[PDB]
């Protein structure tokens, strides 16, 4: 049965992704000294500014406006007539800095209540939706082409939205994309469509699946030549869909970037993200979403749920068994079976934290062990 | 088949709660005098203080430090030992204004691309799922027995999370209730307890629902004293997840608070909720979930999508005909379907964005007329 599904993404340099960035930034940089700081680092940027505001508890002697300043320019924006300039803008911060002051550290509660949802389907390589992977895909495009003098008149700012055909469970095709990028003055709109159609859409999404059908609107609107902060708001926590699945899994609260490891709302969602991807990995189930919950102060989540939309190949409570024989997840338990403490996290704030398999949460190691406990099959 | 489903809410005077009313405090303002003004007003608070920034376009004056210290009163925190004062914090403004410079005004396109989705379900009086109603009802009740002198020993800021079991589909009870509540230093922790258990939880949790097994949670780290933006930090567009339905159904990215009705991500999920709560009013279906997208200057939405699980009272198809003959899903015609251009905002901004019947998106005034072209049943 026929259903169209829709998934957005944006680049690097789209304003809450620059503040994803930061925070990430702040926080890589900090664990880099101390790998069990405490940090929860809150960004907000807007046309000359950038604030950047936060708890961190801490050793680690950081510069919060070099390491600010440096991601705006690898992000690229140099200059005022794009909007944003690295060099100058302004840049506050606001971190109360606190220097630091149960039997078995596993046994460690939970830091905050939450629940998160991780998930997995056999539709991607990657085991990832495959909406969400070209809307990324295709804004990694965009800033690869940007940044290595391919197409060079284009600007860091970009959305991009791919809206795919089902019938049931299968992708067909794709019905409709939408990409729109900043670029300069120099370029006018007929020649800039040839170029994204080139060197963007067409190396990225796959022939069989676009048709004669196959609506494509770049740059609707037409002339995106200021764009970043200039004129707009981003904030850290906003692109939380398009961190995750792009719509078709679902989410709690939390946003991941600026919170280190503790942080059970970052933590648990990986580590979700890793029990549904090695139980697909498996061929336990075809697609499989995973609540967990927690509460303030205790280890047990509260709440696992397994929903393998009836694609498992193992009946269900056999499932949820194993999901606890193989996966400790109580907060401190987390961060032992994906090895977080490293600064790792600005790589995630970009496109997509899951779906990118050199990512801790990614890896399938423990696809045979689950086979093989699912009675041996 | 039994499984446990959770989820959480927080209270006025929650942070990032703080600031998505503030938000919606300058919006409404804005729209008593310019009902067509464009606003995207994105608020930032910490220890000392509210930063509230945006874009406006509009004929209005409107005082931002006034509206930012009403609000904070309102919510309670008029004093350095509560964590924060509305009469002595800083409120920093940066809200760039522009004053304002095809045939049928219903054919404008959308402001922006956007996925957004919509759900109802019969498990509720208000057509919404049982936990994030019970989430947000023990955190009005809070603010409600604080406000009313009944337990006077209590400050604004507070956090629910409830997790309920379901056999298929039908709720069976309540496991798990947690609450945490700000406090003076007058109470202390066993006999908080006892009135949190009478007066906020035993009249809000149905009865039915509550176990000898139900494990309660109240205050599990103790002492809750300072809270509120004192040591912590709230942005717009955070409780995202709890605005809308406690992670039952999806999400696309997007905030509601401080955009105004030509915002899409407002406005449409908005208009989303309304189609999906008429569908099930009319019988059609017990749960359904819809998903709506848009491309920027495109009128017409780009996808539409039903998910009635399995429980549907005609074919699905069918459904989707319907939807779109009863609605104007057209940018410009959710505003006039829904009649939006009106200060109601500020209200939305706390307990839960949907399931609150006088708010125009909740009516099922489109009931019959979806029943009697559903074939007529
Ligand atoms: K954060
Ligand atoms: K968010
Ligand atoms: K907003
Ligand atoms: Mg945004
Ligand atoms: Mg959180
Ligand atoms: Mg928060
Ligand atoms: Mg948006």
């Amino acid at each position: 049965a026929k259903h169209l599904f829709t998934s957005e993404s944006v680049s690097e340099g789209h304003p809450d992704k620059i503040a994803d960035q930061i925070s990430d930034a702040v926080l890589d940089a900090i664990l880099e000294q101390d790998p069990k700081a405490r940090v929860a680092c809150e960004t907000y940027v807007k046309t000359g500014m950038v604030l950047v505001g936060g708890e961190i508890t801490t050793s680690a002697w950081v510069d919060i406006e070099e390491i600010t300043r440096n991601t705006v320019r690898e992000i690229g924006y140099v200059h005022s007539d794009m909007g944003f300039d690295a060099n100058s803008c302004a840049v506050l911060s606001a971190i109360g800095k606190q220097s630091p002051d149960r039997a078995d550290p596993l046994e460690q509660g939970a830091g905050d209540q939450g629940l998160m949802f991780g998930y997995a389907t056999n539709e991607t390589d990657v085991l990832m939706p495959a909406p969400i992977t070209y809307a990324h895909r295709l804004v990694q495009r965009q800033a690869e082409v940007r940044k290595n003098g391919t197409l060079p008149w284009l600007r860091p700012d970009a959305k991009s939205q791919v809206t795919f055909q089902y019938d049931d469970g299968k992708i067909v095709g794709i019905d409709a994309v939408v990409l729109s990028t900043q670029h300069s003055e120099e370029i006018d709109q007929k020649s800039l469509q040839e170029a994204v159609m080139e060197e963007i859409i067409k190396p990225i999404l796959p022939a069989e699946w676009l048709t004669s059908a196959t609506k494509f609107f770049i740059n609707p609107t037409g002339r995106f030549v200021i764009g970043g902060p200039m004129g707009d708001c981003g904030l850290t926590g906003r692109k939380i869909i398009v961190d995750t699945y792009g719509g078709m899994a679902r989410h709690g609260g939390g946003a991941f970037s600026g919170k280190d490891p503790s942080k059970v709302d970052r933590s648990a969602a990986y580590a979700a993200r890793y029990v549904a991807k090695n139980i697909v990995a498996a061929g336990l189930a075809d697609r499989c979403e995973i609540q967990v919950s927690y509460a303030i102060g205790v280890a047990e989540p509260t709440s696992i749920m397994v929903e393998t939309f009836g694609t498992e190949k193992v009946p269900s409570e056999q499932l949820t068994l194993l999901v606890r024989e193989f996966f400790d997840l109580r907060p401190y338990g987390l961060i032992q079976m994906l090895d977080l403490l490293h600064p790792i996290y600005k790589e995630t704030a970009a496109y997509g934290h899951f779906g990118r398999e050199h990512f801790p949460w990614e890896k399938t190691d423990k696809a045979q062990l689950l086979r093989d406990a699912a009675g041996l099959k």
